[PDB]
């Protein structure tokens, strides 16, 4: 019903919540996968093979028979600790994300919250400036009945009668697209909400834009995470780096074998040469090995890696200009916002008195029932100008709290406080 | 020229007809190399090797060079199998989506050929709406050629007139670009296509809602899909358990081997040892291997391919509420068009008589001739959008048949059937 | 500030002249590392082996240290030469792209650049708009104080008002969106910028739109990368058919090993065999494969790159329609940009005219002040629709000839050209 316990209902009930929980947990899973393979390793095996020989070797025959158990463990790695560096990069980055995921999860269910009460509150204004279009269509029709008018005013509010229809069954059918945004984010249906009460609103200032430089070049995930993927490419650099090391191994295989003979040749002459034995066998390993010459694979991917680190830097130049963009294009979206509010007031007050100054206008005649629906209609404009405005200043409030990347579940629990009395979703 | 031949034209000359037919038979032909791995292989060897020693080994030389015949089978697979049926699963997904490349060809085609429609019919009374501005303006001009008006209706009407030309202009552009639907999509031109029996036309209910819940969670490919790529999860879940296996292996092969000798301490003492044989091989093998202790990405993909598996099960949710989303929205659509198109028929009425007391409240001079052209200009809105009504009421047609996934070529066909008498394409 | 000098301060400053330079740069260092696979191998090994003996074989010890010096060369190879050349279709694809980086940097910045000229100049006229309102609302308000008029059209006038003062405040947010566009893409502030010389602007008229089929067909770079694309895969036909290919092998090692000895069973009837003096080897090889039963797995890469040849020829007919489509849209664009202007300039003049004889209806008493607005009012969006169909004009210059891929940065020096005195963006 009202935000945050819709948000309960959102973060048991999102799919990207739970997908992208699905996301992070694969990737802290994939950091001990991917610490997996830093464990030595062990398996058996055995294998059976049958012998013949011909030219100028024809006549003797063997069959072979062997087991073996193996157990490896690495003297040199720094790639698993690379891919563990870039993978605890790669899970953190999933865990900004994530944190855009609660942050998005926040913004876009409250941001649709606030599109299924925008829907609501604007097809309220629709709804009762239907009803002034058929309270003075009515009393038209009525000065009619004794026939004051020509039938084309009674027959324009007719026709604008039916395009004020075609906004509450068209703006019906946003309410329930609005409640296929509950449904698709929620899941359900909520047959009232939580509304606004627009009584105590007021018009908080927003920060200082360069104390904003220093609140996003602080507090942004995204170039946060283009210095993820920056300091990423850099050990993609030391991870070609890692293509120039030498290397020590470590193995270990025991095994049995038997061999059992056969043939012409190998009966006669033998002299205990021939004789079953019993073999087994216990040995260790160790490898070393040096990188003389690759061919200069390497020195191009570190060049490469430079290339990802001064493009990755330009995603941060990228995400720079994206995110002032974000906290000063929401800036102003704040400062517009609020002023073209307070130009609503002052639209709403000069509508209603010049409403009822056309209504003193019709009385005497001076200006017909077209004036009134004008005044009338603008009015009803200018009430979805204020009151959807105080929706796009809630949208605003999630730009800047937002753009901070510090959108808690207390900035929307402060929201949730904004909030007032239900309203339904389905009347007639 | 009418729809399923031009849908014809799309279905030889779609490229991604073509192209995404050539996507689901590279899926066919990808089960086809996805079961070639499971097929013996035959190959050749042959080596040429020299030995040169020194210190221990400084007198005694030789050299070698065999050839081979291999040809293996392998004595355990779950994998391919999971290859395989990823690839069936996967390759049905491509067919899932391949009928959505017929559903969405039909889609884009059909409502790309309502677009071309709607370029036309909407410049069409763009053209007839220039004609009422002309007869108005031409007739007002001509009323002033005797001085009975100001100037300014006559330039007002200018402007206006302007207007529709540049409406005429763009919408003239929107029928260029109509051409782009038939040539971006058909590829060529058509002088003239089948309009739309307007004239006749019924308002369909549509099915009940949960019945489409029944019929959507029935006929859906989205989460069908979701469940394909689910279950592929279900085997990620155990192809982590396919790495869990054990195994057995076959192999085959057969050498030939020379050796010739030569050095100084070679020869000399040598007694038969060093004499030339030519020794010729045959080779079979088979090889287990056991999971004694693998590292811990043993079950790891297991957890991951549940993070896939509740990850397409919120795929299934996401899917779940974005099909219901679909066919509830397309429901909503359905309902405020029908309703809407009601409206628009009332616009008509009260508009067209309205207009006509309009002539009357103009011919007694109580309203100027902007009110006549406002009239005008609405009943062509009316006209425009009751005929865009029953045009987006075929979009609406569109999304519930095409909603359902039970969208055919007779579907097609039978909006093929609702089409009517050819209008130009380029007129002026 | 002029156009191209903010395109060099564009070109350092791209992030993605610079990531995508970087990629590109990347490509060309693919080539080097794509050619570094062909080039001879060298490199070290070393290693260790004790042996131990158990069950009919226990008492028998050894161990080697072997050192090797390994230096190969492939004696058959044609897939790192279509890696190397698809790593020139691919650095040559990323060549085009690059050329459609510099191409779609010059469009979009010289785009934004006209975006921020949009937002000054549609500003500015929102500016005197409002300065008409208030000067007939004061005015007006100045014949109320006399007692002439009523006070609706004061009010309405307040709601008109309110209106254009939320109009450039919105605007005033284009504008400081349109810095965070010069601040998105070139990064930075500018005081002011060039404005437009309108009064010397002439129409052009385009080239012949089959001529135009030449110059598309002749200079698209997203078809002529379908034929990249599309003989990269003919040679994926025939590089599946390079995996239907035998194959020869050249390699080249040497080294030593110690071979000292040991143990109980070792010890005892020796005979010269278990003296201690340490090994030297060399050693050579090669490797002649035949595609002898491979399973198949080749004809089904070779179908499916007959597939991605349908599939990049599918995207020449996609791309194929698509620049048709551009070429011919764009056409129309100019089309409908030019015959619109100058439906624009009669609305510049009839407006004019007409709102000189709403001045005399107004004067009289035949019209209220209303009519004032809306001759005013329309006469600014004649204003809008002007020069900003100037942007449109020049907009549709860089689309066909950005289009035709030729467009430089002489073209941008053309417009650049074609600018004028400049004008700042913050007045109040």
């Amino acid at each position: 019903e009202n935000l945050m316990q819709v948000y309960q209902q959102a973060r048991l009930s999102n799919p990207e919540l739970r997908k992208s929980a699905a996301d992070r947990d694969a990737a802290f899973e994939k950091i001990n996968e991917a610490r997996s393979p830093l464990l030595p390793q062990l398996g058996l095996g055995a294998d059976y093979t049958y012998s013949n020989g011909y030219r100028d070797a024809n006549g003797i025959n063997s069959n072979a028979t062997s087991a073996s158990l193996q157990l490896t463990q690495s003297i040199f790695d720094m790639s698993k600790w690379r891919a563990l560096t870039l993978q605890e990069k790669a899970a953190g980055i999933q865990d900004v994300t994530y944190q855009t995921d609660q942050q998005t999860l926040i913004l876009n269910t409250a941001t649709a919250y606030f599109n299924v009460l925008n829907a609501i509150d604007v097809l309220s204004y629709t709804q009762a400036q239907k009803e002034a279009i058929y309270r003075q269509l009515d009393q038209t029709t009525q000065r009619f009945n004794v026939g004051l008018v020509a039938i084309t005013d009674v027959q324009n509010a007719r026709a604008q009668y039916d395009t004020v229809l075609a906004n509450e069954v068209t703006a019906r059918n946003n309410l329930d697209n609005a409640v296929e945004q509950l449904r698709q984010i929620t899941g359900n249906y909520y047959p009232e909400l939580a509304a606004l009460n627009v009584e105590n609103f007021k018009t908080d200032k927003p920060q200082p834009v360069n104390a904003l430089l220093k609140e996003a070049e602080k507090r942004n995930l995204s170039l946060l995470q283009a210095r993820l993927s920056q300091d990423l490419a850099r050990e993609q650099i030391r991870q070609a780096q890692d293509g120039h090391l030498p290397t020590l191994d470590l193995t270990a295989s025991t095994g049995i074998s038997d061999t059992s003979y056969s043939g012409s040749k190998t009966r006669g002459a033998a002299g205990t040469q021939y004789d079953d034995s019993n073999m087994g066998q216990n040995k260790v390993g160790l490898s070393f090995s040096l990188p003389i010459y690759q061919g200069g694979m390497v020195n191009s991917q570190v060049k490469q890696a430079q290339y990802n680190f001064v493009g990755a830097s330009e995603q941060l130049e990228s995400a720079h200009r994206s995110v002032v963009q974000t906290v000063r294009s929401s800036f102003n979206n704040i400062n517009a916002s609020i002023s073209s509010i307070n130009a609503y007031k002052q639209a709403v007050v000069s509508a209603q008195s010049s409403l009822d100054a056309m209504e003193a206008g019709y009385s005497v005649g001076t200006r017909t029932i077209v004036d009134v629906l004008d005044a009338t209609t603008t009015l009803y404009n200018a009430k979805q100008e204020l009151a959807n405005a105080r929706y796009n200043y809630l949208i605003n409030q999630l730009n800047i709290k937002s753009a901070l990347g510090t959108l808690n579940e207390q900035d929307l629990l402060a929201l949730n406080n904004a909030l007032s009395k239900p309203v339904s979703t389905n009347p007639e």
